[PDB]
């Protein structure tokens, strides 16, 4: 009785998804992920007459998100999508990574637009003489990608952070006890035509995403940072994944925790664009420190 | 250059706080202790004209936390401590625990109160018959119920518990792994309570290993206290988690508390026969008093 057929067709199984203690095959899993993905973005992201930009990095991640949307909005007449690589201009790495999410975007027909650091921002690469490294690139690229995504007049902004990626960053904020950080998100549902940030992977494990880039035979670049490593990240996920490991299903009910918990919490800016307050700007607090650069509101 | 003088008085030191990098003798240790519970309560619970009873169960905790207010409320005048001893009732030996608080409160003029599960309506001597929930939750939700109707029967103004940093660190982390949010609604609402006492927590960010070494130095005969009918390995996990946290990131649990405190100030804000209720449907959080118990006037 106790077996490993296929929970969807009765067939040998590829995974076994130790959260719900299904086994699945290749064509079943492809089918179930496809599903959870569609559940995730709904009907209001899943239609016609929309525009979906998406920051393509060359990972796994990036290049399954590229893939099922595209799969979509494949059948889907006039729903545009749009590629955009957002090179940071390091001397080391950066120039590895995007290579592979261009020559996808060439195999699936999807339309790029490969957009640099240098252009928004003076500098490529470091502002040294003090100020957090990999917050400071994280914070401006949301900055470029939204500005990206205004001008090329797209509904929502596609990003591949996977529930493993969200569940580490919960519990950072978590950990670090920031209240100031879980405000900024809270506005975040419908504004000033500031482009939505869709997460189509939210709800997949990285492990899915992963098993689901090998069976498609994507070419993803991993692509290492030559300029920045956070040990926190990489502590927190393990945390996770043995809690996981423990107890099936941690991550989805530290996510949906997180989730109730923003429901429940209670343009301003100068020469750029507006986030939040003019005050002093967050983005412009490292450019204040050297010197105000090009691409500005009126 | 890199010696390891106390951080107050430049003296050889006995404990080096690995989470600020100082060192504190024994006297300089039991003053920056001192100095943080009394910060802890403030000047609304440490002043004159005030009862505070204490739910003591014979750990170091509970004795820690009882010689500390003693200390206090023994120079001022107007101010009652009694303390409060809950024998669950559920066999092994809970008795040995009481006997060591009971023991303290003699040798240090404590009036102590000895209070059964048994003696507010039903049995528990097991009363599971065939912290997160069924046996060890039924129990900690009792034991507040009880350790309140003794509070308001003696008339107290506040309700001690011996709850520490780790603790305090361990329980936010669990509702947040758990994603509870119900859970995070009971804290709080009921901030301007009518008829119940007040919960403090003097030893809420002192970690168990301060109050452990501050137990060591004081010499209290304090009682280990273990639990033969619950056992959630849960906590101990979490415990594991938040150690090693504090272990490669010095301060990480109060970060994750002061994380909480500041949450629950920004956050969203019938019982019949007994009472309790305040924003709450059916037995309020009375795990059930129907058909395997009953017995109601
Ligand atoms: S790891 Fe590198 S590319 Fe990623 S946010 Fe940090 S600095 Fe930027
Ligand atoms: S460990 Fe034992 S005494 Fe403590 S709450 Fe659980 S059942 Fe009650
Ligand atoms: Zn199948
Ligand atoms: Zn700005
Ligand atoms: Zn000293
Ligand atoms: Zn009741």
């Amino acid at each position: 009785m106790i077996t490993m057929k296929c929970r969807k067709c009765g067939k040998p199984s590829i995974y076994h998804q130790k959260h719900s203690g299904n086994n699945y095959c290749k064509e079943c899993f492809i089918k179930e992920t496809k599903r959870k993905v569609r559940k995730t973005l709904g009907r209001d992201v899943l239609k016609n007459n929309i525009k979906v930009a998406m920051g393509l990095s060359g990972g796994k991640d990036s290049l399954v998100m590229a893939y099922l949307l595209n799969e979509y909005y494949k059948q889907i007449p006039n729903s545009n999508l749009i590629a955009i690589m957002v090179n940071e201009g390091i001397e080391g790495y950066r120039t590895d990574g995007i290579d592979a999410a261009v020559k996808f975007c060439e195999e699936y027909g999807i339309e790029y637009k490969i957009v640099h650091f240098k252009d928004y921002l003076g500098t490529n690469l470091d502002e040294i003489v003090t100020m957090n490294p990999c917050s400071f690139c994280g914070v401006i690229r949301r900055k470029i990608l939204n500005r990206v995504s205004i001008e090329e007049k797209c509904d929502f902004l596609a990003i591949g952070h996977n529930l493993d990626d969200v569940a580490q960053a919960v519990m950072m904020n978590y950990i670090e006890g920031d209240v100031k950080k879980l405000a900024f998100l809270g506005k975040s549902l419908k504004h000033p035509k500031f482009v939505k940030r869709i997460k189509p992977l939210e709800k997949i494990p990285e492990d899915e995403v992963l098993l689901l880039a090998e069976m498609l035979e994507l070419k993803y670049h991993k692509s290492p940072c030559p300029y920045s490593c956070l040990s926190f990240r990489s502590e927190v996920s393990d945390i996770t994944d043995n809690l996981e490991k423990n107890h099936p299903g941690s991550k989805y009910s530290i996510v949906r925790g997180y989730e109730r918990l923003l429901e429940h919490i209670e343009g301003e800016c100068k020469i750029c664009g507006g986030l939040s307050a003019t005050e002093v700007c967050k983005v412009c607090s490292y450019g204040k420190n050297l010197g105000i650069l090009e691409k500005s509101k009126f």
